[PDB]
């Protein structure tokens, strides 16, 4: 679980302080001085200092994972939707490019054949020069010369076509890369725990590292704090054990020694100003 969040300041100063005070070698000069500070203990402020950094780091490491798995997995569901999307337009625009081209392939023929029969119809009108038959063969010109017409356009706009599916493949083929490249991420990322960022797109990269910063800042922060607070009831807390330790005999001062301390102790205890 989380370290930051769960830690008692008090009980760990109080652990750091005991640790301390487990040493049986301290000197009468040194715990004089110590008393006479009204400061953190230097030694043991650094030692819990240490522990909250650790704890901190940690937690940051904690977080970072459960968001960039977060974002792993968005991305990857992300890209197999864009697949399947790409795999069917391509299999669409396979089959139109096909009846696109069969019917091109065969225009010219179309255009040839009506054009052959416009000729004999031009043929057949002069040979008029009733009609009735000259109308029927003028309204029979007309219908080829409309079909001519529209297989010319027919051309030009399966030719369009063609393009704009050419234009498709294109994107589909640069979708395919992009897929391909972040794929290739995942292998170093799936083997060292590194760079997260290159299997995500640029969007995703900063949805990433906008809430992993979001949540460093505010680990740092509550690391500061707790290591403030430590700060604070560091001396109270020391110079309580150090009573303990100096009736406990579990040390090398003789009795002169002792009393000496707690001279100094009970004057820092009486004080008028603090």
């Amino acid at each position: 679980i989380m370290f930051l969040a769960n830690c008692n300041i008090e009980e760990l100063v109080t652990e750091h302080i005991k640790q301390f005070l487990a040493d049986e070698e301290l000197s009468f000069s040194g715990l004089k001085d110590l008393i006479l500070s009204k400061a953190p203990i230097p030694w043991i402020h650094s030692s819990v200092t240490a522990t909250l950094l650790k704890s901190r780091d940690s937690d940051k490491t904690e977080v970072k994972k459960n968001l960039e798995q977060q974002s792993y997995k968005a991305q990857l569901a992300e890209d197999k939707i864009q697949k399947e999307q790409d795999d069917a337009e391509a299999l669409k625009d396979k089959k139109l490019k096909e009846v696109l081209t069969r019917e091109l392939n065969h225009i010219p023929t179309q255009i040839s054949e009506q054009q052959t029969e416009l000729r004999l119809l031009h043929y057949k009108l002069e040979r008029l020069f009733h009609s009735a038959s000259i109308e029927r063969l003028q309204r029979s010109i007309n219908e080829r010369e409309i079909k001519i017409q529209s297989l010319f356009e027919q051309e030009v706009n399966n030719k369009i076509k063609l393009n704009e599916i050419e234009k498709r493949a294109s994107v589909r083929s640069q979708h395919h890369t992009k897929r391909v490249k972040r794929a290739q991420a995942r292998i170093g990322y799936n083997s060292t725990g590194e760079d997260i960022l290159s299997t995500l797109s640029g969007k995703n990269q900063s949805i990433l590292l906008r809430s992993i910063q979001k949540q460093h800042h505010a680990l740092e922060k509550k690391c500061s704090d707790l290591i403030q607070e430590a700060d604070q009831i560091n001396y109270p807390l020391f110079l309580e054990e150090l009573q303990k330790y100096l009736n406990k005999k579990k040390h090398t001062l003789s009795s002169q020694e002792v009393d000496a301390l707690k001279s100094v102790i009970k004057y820092i205890k009486q004080h008028l100003e603090f």
